[PDB]
């Protein structure tokens, strides 16, 4: 578009020169296109839109080569300079303001069945690749091209599928879950309302899988936020414009006192996002959360919602020896062929809900026991009328160094579950 | 109005050119309308008002196609560009300043009997819809049209009234309370003095009900504010521009350090902050809704604090029963369902919140738990 | 004054045009009045004053309709537009600066016997209403007019005096204290250095009655704890009284004591220079029980006031019964007619 | 000085007009004095100084009627407007900048023997009052006038010396100590390295005495602090330009540093920390022994106890409400304190 804009600017300048000649020599000869005329030409030839009608919203420009609308003022000013090189920053701002006044308002395309990919948009319902068009309004895209794959690409005799199987310790459910996680991570408009947690201790490859995800997806498309960082100031501003968020290492057993923002982001629940000294606003984030940590951190709420939102992935394979191959995380996962094959395999995979592995269910139950002492008691206690005896301070806090209640909130245990009444029956080794 | 403003701009430019030609060549072809003349033209042909006379009060413009006065600067700038394309940001700001000096002051119409919706104004005293007029001063309207509903819409065998009953666990008192809650949610110029708290756990539909409320009200017309985040810097800055505020989630048994601001908000007692605008004091009549598990305790416990809150039970579990996702991301987004909900709720007459028996039992339980003295 | 300023501006523009004509066609036609000339005309034909010569003090203009000096730059700029509509914001700031340079310095009147009302100024020494004059300097006034009445207006058979006694547990001393509280509250330009506090019910309805007898715009909502922080005191300009609801069972004693007294305070505006200003608005705060009093000083108990609130308290009272114009006029008349010099001590507390 | 500047105005303007006339109709009648010329005229006909060469040091103007130098920008702007009304805020700022470039640098007279009051400068070395001159550099003065006196003024037949003795339980030693305390309090350039503590059980006239001591000094010359918050940050900021600090009740290293003349680290909000020396005297009143947790030699030596006990805890409400506000009693007590001279406080 540089050639077209250069030619347009040259012809407009020649026309202005001819008009000045025919009108006579009055003042200095005009040589700079007026900002209003420049904006008219840009609107006529290029494609400029406005995402909304709110206060001082930024004009968006469609990059024909990129295929995605951008709000970056630097690119727009470079295009303006292509049309008119003599305009300084103020004149470029004036041109942008005129374009904002002129162009029409179209909302962002937020269809969950459309996924922007470097080659072009991907229609999940049709399972096809459609070429880029200005009709689809996108602000970001996956940095990996979509090409048809038939044979697994092997680099230095190393197979991505075999590596995935190795990471899962040869478990079909876990590899299926991992492929599903990749597919969910690529989609930025569908959430599935589940929180992905990579739980594993020592060398396991959690970071390698996270780097693979950050490589197949755009690196700039990945946010970095640990679960405990959600609830403080300015942190949600990172989530804006990101397809997924990855927590590299959550501290072991961190106390998540506040989980409202985390729960909102996990689901499609709207939340108040605030930028640093910018007008805060309400927005909805559909990006999936993926966290890697050694052991499962415990939450203050320890209720049904945090249980149903959480998903745990096993990383039991250990490479803390000669088995460790640095090139897997340094070079192999950066291979373009491997990334393209991974993207193809993940995007072609289709499903509606995550397939929970049996091991994940076991660890989910273990986390439920650990975080909630009541359920740990209920599991450990494997009669009915005696409430004081079965209470016994949670039978001495079921030997987990927990804190008990005043035997009033303990009966919330029958919420997890003592069918109702004797009149004579109502530390200790002892049921 | 774009065509009208273009016609007036062309006519004014032609008149100025003729005056310059008859005067000679001293003016060197004046082609831009002066900002004061632009302000005069806009005031004469459009409807610009000033809500009230204080420091840095923003001009309001009546959108003829929308029927609501807006203080959005960008819209006014676009209108000015319609009148005069060649004005930059500074000249358009000059036009806005001249209009602010020129226009008269009118206060926003805050009558609990008038409710604006996409179709027009709705009057409860007479119970009918009226076309938009500049006389009615409104800053935000509900994004759902008001139409006459004869039959309850059903999609894929899913009925909105049946869904409400399922959420409410088949009790007439609680469904009446939900309908009254919705009716209060549309009306942002009146308060019922009782906070709304969707208390539940797991797949209880409180999030689905909140999403339904947001959809019927309109996404842009509702803002999300926390119960704990009621009093802090640069917060509550966009709350005034929305008809209602809902808390998506609240921590279980969360301690409240500043509930006086919360009490002022729920009761209607009177302070906004902005990046480049001085603090302004106003009352809050928008309804307050919070979704949570249990009833969080408050350090300002008293008769008034307890009576100012209302507990809405959500005792339905949708995990054992196979949940329909299309209920939450597809069904409640349908225009017909939203229109029926708006019609049914706005036609309902409001006097006070009809307290269900289950709500009374949960209120008594919370009273016993928060204050052991009574128990 | 809009017609006067319009006529003056038209006359000045015509005179400038004639002066340019007699000098011949030299440059472009002068069509806008220079800001210095506008400032001269405004100073001659209007009343502009300066409260004090402090750093970056703001010009005050006498509103003839209201009778009170105001520092609102928007109203002043509207007056500028009346005189000269072609001046943008910068030229209006320039003319305001010139006026600030020219105008005389006068101190705000703080006579206890003079209290501004929407109808006029009430003098307690003669107990009489007088028309507005620029000679008296006021910054705020009551928005309920003062009228002469001899009866107690009754709406739906409701008596204000009996209701006040019901709230006050039916004691003469406490109801007299309540009337004195009203009298102190409506005085926005004079202060007794007493910080009114509400301890309790019926407190909310009485607070709303106070907020209604005074103009709502004249009321500023602030708590004691929030006086100190930056960019919070600027809302106290031109306010007759400041009423707040401090947390129940929660009290510094910095600038709160300063605003309670007539002492100047360094008030600040966003993106505007700071300046020293004096606020004499009556301070009212509501809470259940005694304030915390972290300071625990005798002078604090000396300055503040405690008003007991004990009752068995009905949505009707809230609307149209305390917002009635007749009720507000009656309570204003009764409170302003009461004459006192020292505060009373109720027998119920 | 408005008349002088007005006379200077439209006289340089006439000179510019006639220069333009003799040069021909080419300047379009320049009727506005250039900012540099305004600075020249102001420097020639007024007294503008600069306190120090610090960054962004504000120009100071000598108010002839007031007798003290001021950095108030508004007054300087008014003076410039008197010279030439047709100046923007930017043009007047340019005039101020040119003056700042022109004027000489002078240091404020911080002599402990010189005390400024509304009538003039009092020198303790000569024990004499001198008229206001631009040679002396003062940024503040005591608002109570100083005149020669021969009798004790009385309001409603009430004495000041009798009242002070009644507060001081009628003992000559403690009365002399109170007079010395006032003398040290008014002097803002000398400390005596003693912290005066008022120990009592109730009012005893200590509150009204502190109110009187605040009244005799300027309104803005007094600071309010308690012991507990000397260690807390940003609390030193209130001592930027004060002459003394007085508390009311007491419900340690920084406090000890403030008591003596050794420098302390003052921190301003959104401003780098800097060390400064405070010569203001500290006076604290409280009920009983003030709280302390660093009992040692330095604290004991630095503290001075002035017990207060009487029946005032008659409540002396008439004395506090209006009697101390009378100008006669204020000038009397100021004169009595200024005449009194001593070297150090006397232990009761
Ligand atoms: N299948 C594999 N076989 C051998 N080495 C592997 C394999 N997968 C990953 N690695 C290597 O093992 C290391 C994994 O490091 P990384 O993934 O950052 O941390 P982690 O194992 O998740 N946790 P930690 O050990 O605490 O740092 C890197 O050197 C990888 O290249
Ligand atoms: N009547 C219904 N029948 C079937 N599914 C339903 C029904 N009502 C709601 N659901 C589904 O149940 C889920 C409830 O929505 P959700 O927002 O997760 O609830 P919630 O009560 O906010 N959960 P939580 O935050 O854990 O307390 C959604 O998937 C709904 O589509
Ligand atoms: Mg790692
Ligand atoms: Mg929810």
């Amino acid at each position: 578009v540089k050639q077209l804009l250069n030619q347009l600017g040259h012809e407009e300048r020649t026309k202005m020169e001819e008009n000045w000649i025919e009108e006579g020599k009055r003042g200095r000869k005009p040589t700079t296109i007026s900002p209003i005329k420049c904006a008219y030409i840009l609107n006529e030839h290029l494609t400029f839109i406005l995402f909304d009608d709110e206060e001082n919203t930024k004009l968006a420009m469609y990059q024909f080569d990129e295929g995605i609308y951008t709000q970056n003022t630097t690119i727009i000013k470079r295009v303006i300079s292509y049309l008119e090189p003599k305009h300084n920053s103020n004149k470029a701002d004036e041109v942008i303001y005129h374009l904002t006044n002129m162009v029409d308002i179209k909302e962002k395309t937020n269809s969950p069945y459309l996924i922007p990919v470097k080659n072009g948009v991907f229609n999940r319902k049709t399972k096809q690749l459609e070429s880029f068009t200005p009709d689809y309004i996108f602000t970001s895209k996956i940095d990996t091209s979509y090409v048809r794959q038939d044979i697994v690409p092997e680099i230095n005799g190393w197979n991505i599928d075999r590596w995935i199987e190795e990471i899962a310790c040869n478990d079909n459910q876990v590899v299926k879950l991992l492929w599903q996680v990749i597919n969910d991570s690529m989609n930025g408009n569908y959430t599935r309302k589940k929180a992905i947690f990579f739980v594993g201790d020592g060398n396991n490859g959690k970071g390698t899988f996270q780097e693979l995800l950050s490589n197949v997806i755009g690196y700039s498309n990945i946010a970095s936020l640990k679960v405990n960082e959600f609830d403080e100031r300015f942190k949600l501003s990172v989530l804006e414009g990101k397809t997924a968020v990855i927590g590299d290492d959550v501290p072991v057993g961190v106390y998540v006192d506040d989980s409202s923002n985390f729960k909102s982001v996990v689901t499609g629940d709207p939340v108040l996002v605030e930028f640093k000294n910018k007008p805060l606003y309400r927005a909805t984030f559909k990006c999936t959360v993926i966290q890697s940590t050694n052991g499962m951190p415990k939450f203050k709420d320890k209720t049904g919602g945090t249980l149903r939102r959480l998903l745990i992935v096993p990383f039991n394979a250990n490479f803390n020896g000669i088995k460790e191959n640095f090139k897997i995380k340094e070079d192999y996962i950066k291979n373009q062929q491997v990334l393209e094959y991974v993207l193809y395999k993940a995007i072609n995979l289709d499903f509606e809900t995550f397939d929970i592995p049996d091991a994940s269910k076991k660890m989910l139950e273990v986390f439920k026991e650990d975080n909630d002492p009541v359920y740990g008691f209920k599991v450990n206690m494997f009669r009915k009328v005696p409430k004081y005896i079965v209470y016994a301070f949670y039978k001495e806090y079921c030997d987990e160094n927990g804190y008990n209640a005043l035997s009033s909130n303990k009966f919330y245990k029958q919420f997890e579950h003592n069918y109702w009444t004797d009149a004579q029956r109502r530390r200790i080794y002892n049921n």
